[PDB]
């Protein structure tokens, strides 16, 4: 067993769940890689279509886990399911998840996501089964329905849409966008950047694929959808599906005149969902924002919107030296405005104080019922005001459980066009 | 083998080979990361001490471009003689200085390491009594405080022998404020120091019972019972805290001391253990303004400041805590700068650490760094270290945690 202590409350939790971890963290007894973005390349099956002795053990492990979860280990259905998966692999080199296994797998991938502060909600995930999809047009239909369901007029609901699994790696379904809704970024003639600098490369691909850019600071990017390994196709999300919040400040009347807004729905679409050896390379999932994701990182990273400049100017702060803390002061105001604006418009949002408090409660629940909760301190602690949130003083153990969400290469690095 | 770290702001990529020289354990395994654990976990035998000493001596003669020299080989034989005959050995003055500076250079949790090569080392290995320790510590405080122009320093007392004759400073820092738990459950002074304050009172200290009572030194020499000493008040530089815009901030009656001086850690050099080695630098503002003042378990002044700012404290999403936190840290920095007492803000400190880290990769092949500790406790992502990948590993000479002495000391009075 391993213990974790909270240094504010002195609560000690005892971890045994880590004994079920399967993948390497990247660390060793001599080096810790906890701050590395992608510490490990340890995967569960090789880089493409596995042989039977590579895939079946991963399948059996997950089927065993699912049937244990419902108190039916060794039951009739469990043993038939194993025989069924065996035959499927014998005749197709893969197998197909039942609807129940798919739902279980998706929820537990979220439950196992050690970087996610939002996991107290993990069992409240709506799962849309899109495994019958065959074209990029059908992918667009599924994504539109997902966006409409999840947005729900501002009462946001967590959802995931799961497209057909990888087969031989030449027929991948992929959403090329990193999120379903993101703003364009444009390389300016003088050298600067208009819009979101994170998306300049993706923006140029879209233009390179025929997208006519309106060239503004908040241009919603088109969807770039790839189905069955074919070349990707551009689609415009209907604007009535894209809920946006104008950013205003409860005290500063001039804040409105900054002309800022942001979208309500955070929807990650470039990760990979791994269940029992199966790789779902297109599995867009969405929830609701923690305010700091917009106000600290989107607006105030140097390589992003970088608006600390303007806000501090309008505030008449002394930007002559760092020790006036003008950056910190403007940072707080911007995050006040983001929360005030979303709350005013009745769009679901959580502040980092509430979110981190929820996560401590979630940790305690998971230790009580599951014997552990894998958690990545570097990612869980908010990017501002860390030490005045309870997670700062909370020791955490990070380990990798399956099913899981994984990073995957950007498809433009790997796709050979037609 | 090589390991790469990337900065996701700048895209700079650095190549770590120094990790191959790492020694003891991180706490992590191949399947669990313990990077957010506070401390993941009698005296060395002859056969244990030999290889540790050789590795250090090898390192030292390599750093002075004398590896394999006649002087290198004779030092090794000399060290081997001592261990063989006395079960320990004694460092040369040059080796002690090198070792102390490299323990700082190797401190993966320290953001202030750009200054590592400018450390004043005070050799106190001839000290035999607690009175002598007091004298050494007073001289250290005076030299390091330097009328506000602070200078980094370390004082090194005699090493462990059999573990029954340890030298120890029982204070966690040389200068700290007392904390007194009241019968009604409230705290006067610094809640972090309530327990140590109790021990001092038990030993005979007469407490003023104020909010900023400098604690007395509790000094243990040669394994004897520790003894109390009052630091001369003229040696304790303090800064009253005021705010450049809120004139009411001074009415809070806050102050802090200028000299941060850790006194409860262990310095390991070549297998030798220096259990009493107080070292001092200058503050980063957030150490006082964020943690010392605004930790729930410390002075916890967010509420009063927020009240005087007329903030809406009914809902967390008004971010009144965040707003007060910034204002307190503005006051800390403005106050020290006005009194011309050395301090560094977290933006300046993290920028310099990135410069340091890059230079260490270029000239040394790496820089062990603990991201969890390096990133400041506020405004994390608007500092450059937040976006900087880091590798953590343990190089020696090193500073280490050690048990609190009141948990292991065997008393002898009455
Ligand atoms: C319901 C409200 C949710 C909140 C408030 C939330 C919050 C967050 C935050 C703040 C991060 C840090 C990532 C960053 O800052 O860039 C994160 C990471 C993550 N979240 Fe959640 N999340 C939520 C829902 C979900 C859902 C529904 C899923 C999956 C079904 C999920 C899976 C993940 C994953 C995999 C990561 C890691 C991303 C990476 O490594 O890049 N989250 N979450
Ligand atoms: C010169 C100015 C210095 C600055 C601005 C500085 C800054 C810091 C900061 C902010 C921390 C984090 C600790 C915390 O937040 O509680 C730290 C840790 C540390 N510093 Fe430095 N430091 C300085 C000088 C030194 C010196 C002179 C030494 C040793 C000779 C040293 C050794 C350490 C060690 C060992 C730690 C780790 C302490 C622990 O693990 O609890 N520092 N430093
Ligand atoms: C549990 C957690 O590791 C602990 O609160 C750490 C986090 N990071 C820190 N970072 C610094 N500089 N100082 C600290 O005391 C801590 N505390
Ligand atoms: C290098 C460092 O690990 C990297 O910048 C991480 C730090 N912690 C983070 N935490 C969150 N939530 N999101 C991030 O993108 C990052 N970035
Ligand atoms: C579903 C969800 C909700 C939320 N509030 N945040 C996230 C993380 C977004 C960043 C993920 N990384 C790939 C960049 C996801
Ligand atoms: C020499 C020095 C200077 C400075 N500015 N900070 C420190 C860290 C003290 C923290 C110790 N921890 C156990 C809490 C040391
Ligand atoms: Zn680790």
């Amino acid at each position: 067993f391993l213990k974790v202590k909270n240094w504010e409350t002195e609560v000690v939790l005892t971890d045994t769940l880590h004994l079920k971890s399967t993948l390497e963290t990247g660390c060793t007894e001599y080096i810790c890689m906890g701050s590395i973005m992608h510490p490990s390349q340890h995967a569960r099956r090789p880089e493409d279509v596995a042989t039977k002795d590579q895939l079946f053990p991963l399948a059996k492990e997950f089927i065993d886990q699912y049937y244990s979860s419902i108190k039916r280990f060794g039951s009739k259905a469990h043993m038939e399911r194993l025989e069924e998966v065996n035959k499927e692999i014998d005749t197709t080199s893969t197998y197909q998840l039942k609807d129940t296994e798919l739902i279980y797998g998706a929820k537990h991938a979220w439950r196992n996501a050690s970087r996610c502060v939002g996991r107290i909600q993990w069992s409240k995930l709506q799962v849309f089964d899109a495994r019958d999809c065959t074209t990029a047009h059908g992918m667009f239909n599924y994504i539109c329905n997902h966006v409409k369901y999840a947005t729900n007029k501002g009462n946001l609901r967590s959802a995931i849409t799961i497209f057909p699994q990888r087969t031989d790696g030449k027929h991948d379904f992929r959403v090329w966008n990193s999120q379903l809704i993101r703003y364009a970024g444009y390389k300016q003639p003088d050298g600067s950047t208009l819009g979101d600098p994170a998306n300049v490369q993706f923006t140029e691909i879209c233009i390179q694929q025929g997208w006519k850019p309106p060239r503004g600071r908040f241009d919603v990017l088109p969807l770039l959808l790839q189905a069955n390994g074919n070349d990707p196709e551009l689609f415009q999300i209907p604007p009535e599906l894209v809920l946006e919040v104008p950013i205003r400040h409860p005290k500063f009347e001039w804040f409105k005149d900054l002309g800022l807004k942001w979208y309500g729905l955070p929807a990650v679409s470039n990760m990979l969902l791994e269940i029992g050896g199966l790789e779902f390379s297109a599995c867009p999932f969405s929830g609701w924002y923690m305010g700091t994701e917009i106000g600290v990182r989107d607006y105030c990273d140097n390589s992003r919107y970088n608006i600390l400049e303007e806000v501090a100017k309008k505030m008449n702060l002394d930007m002559r030296k760092t020790s006036s803390l003008w950056k910190d002061q403007a940072l707080v105001e911007i995050n006040i405005a983001v929360l005030y604006s979303f709350q005013s418009d009745k769009v679901t949002i959580v502040d980092h104080h509430s979110a981190t408090e929820s996560f401590i409660k979630h940790m305690e629940n998971e230790y009580r019922c599951r014997g552990g909760c894998p958690a990545d301190w570097v990612w869980i602690v908010p990017p501002m005001s860390g030490s005045i949130t309870p997670v700062f003083h909370q020791e955490m153990l990070n380990y990798r459980l399956t099913p899981s969400f994984e990073y995957q290469p950007d498809p433009w690095n790997t796709h050979v066009w037609k």
